[PDB]
């Protein structure tokens, strides 16, 4: 558990990932990870699971927020999803080399559901049909556009530009919605 | 030659809207034709949807230019057409590479493909050029690799369920609405 953390904070800290640099990062015997993590892709898949438990976390608490009106928490959000694409795009590259041959929707039909009730709160007169297709074209453009985004290793910078243009168009058409 | 072409690829898109379904047989059939004289034209069924792609890649780039250079009508007019049209050809070519994947699994699917983006960014570049004169080149530049990104990424996951013409012009009108609000915003400044 506390031998764990350590190995999985020394993995999320050190392409040439491997099992002895995380031992060796931990400073624990290779034998010692071994107990845990019979091999990279085991790690890898420690660290895929909790990064999508983490951002359905975040993504939730920015979502039901009130010191901010609801095109500030959509702005927010756009900015902690494309960051989390970006981080999700390292794991699966990793994924690809130790795991070849090999859920991503499950969290994103949550995230989804999650996002209709922010709309529910954001757009109170627009019909529960329009708000539905809105929900769901929001929800797919942030999903399919920031996946897209993270197919290649980005800058903080660029990330943080894109994420802004990003929240401009999802925010733009929000706030079209609502007047 | 030409005129017996056009038929078997008629019939082709015809049989084809399912993939799994997808065999000469069955549009030779529709076609009015022998299977035997397909086999001049068309040797197997992958050689049959690899024809159909890249007519429909060509079909595309044609349309995008045609619709965005279109000065008769306000840009974004033309943005909206442009939407309901690529949509659409996304709905009708899921069908195709899908059947391909089946037909003729080790084929290439993403070179091509990016080439075909590449003439749409560079079109979208002079759009925006047009729709958005006071709009500083840096901002007008992420504003149309955005929009390339979002028509391309958004249009494609919604054409991987099959889709009815009512669906597909509901879902281009918001998508449209979407693309058409971040514009207007952007030229607001």
């Amino acid at each position: 558990s506390e031998l764990v953390a350590s190995i999985l904070e020394a993995a999320v800290q050190v392409q040439r990932f491997t099992t002895a640099r995380v031992a060796e990062r931990a400073g624990v015997s290779i034998g010692s990870l071994y107990q845990y993590f019979p091999n990279k892709a085991a790690i890898l898949f420690r660290l895929q699971s909790d990064e999508w438990r983490r951002t359905t976390r975040l993504l939730g608490e920015i979502l039901e927020d009130t010191t901010r009106p609801p095109l500030e928490r959509l702005r927010r959000l756009v900015l902690a999803f494309v960051r989390s694409e970006c981080e999700e795009a390292a794991i699966r590259v990793a994924l690809s080399d130790a795991a070849p041959l090999y859920e991503a929707r499950e969290v994103k039909a949550e995230g989804a559901r999650v996002f209709q009730a922010f709309l529910r709160e954001a757009l109170p007169e627009v019909a529960e049909a329009e708000r539905s297709l809105a929900g769901d074209l929001l929800t797919t453009t942030l999903g399919a556009v920031g996946k897209q985004f993270s197919e290649q290793p980005r800058s903080e910078a660029e990330i943080e530009r894109y994420a802004e243009a990003l929240a401009d168009m999802l925010c733009a058409y929000l706030a079209a919605l609502g007047e």
